[PDB]
C-alpha cells in the first residue's frame, strides 16, 4: 500500500470531453489515468520546463479495475500533462506536485 496524491484537475479545450479521464492519481512513482469505457483514448504527453512537450512511457494496465475504468500507467510524476486526440486537448494539472502524499 502506497498513499496516493489525488489532487489533480482537468481543463478541457472545446470538443474535448470525449477524451477526459474520470480519475487521476499518482503514487509518487507512477501517474494513473482512469477512463470510462465510453471515453475515447487520448495520447498522454508531459509538459517540460521549457514549455515544450514530451512523450510519456504510458501503457494500459489490464490488471487494474478500480471504479470500473480503463487504466493507464505513466512511468513519471509531473506538474502538467496534455491529453491529445487529433483536435481534442485536455490539460491535466497536478496541484499536489512536489508535495508529500499524506494530505
Amino acid at each position: 500500500p502506497v498513499p496516493r496524491n489525488y489532487n489533480y484537475y482537468q481543463a478541457p479545450e472545446k470538443r474535448s470531453k470525449h477524451i477526459m479521464p474520470s480519475e487521476i492519481f499518482d503514487d509518487g512513482t507512477f501517474t494513473y489515468f482512469g477512463f470510462k469505457n465510453i471515453t475515447l483514448q487520448p495520447a498522454i504527453f508531459v509538459v517540460q520546463p521549457d514549455g515544450k512537450l514530451s512523450m510519456t512511457d504510458a501503457a494500459i494496465d489490464p490488471n487494474m479495475t478500480n471504479s470500473g475504468l480503463r487504466w493507464y500507467r505513466v512511468n513519471e510524476i509531473a506538474e502538467k500533462f496534455k491529453l491529445i486526440k487529433d483536435k481534442a486537448l485536455v490539460t491535466v494539472i497536478n496541484k499536489g506536485y512536489g508535495k508529500n502524499p499524506l494530505t
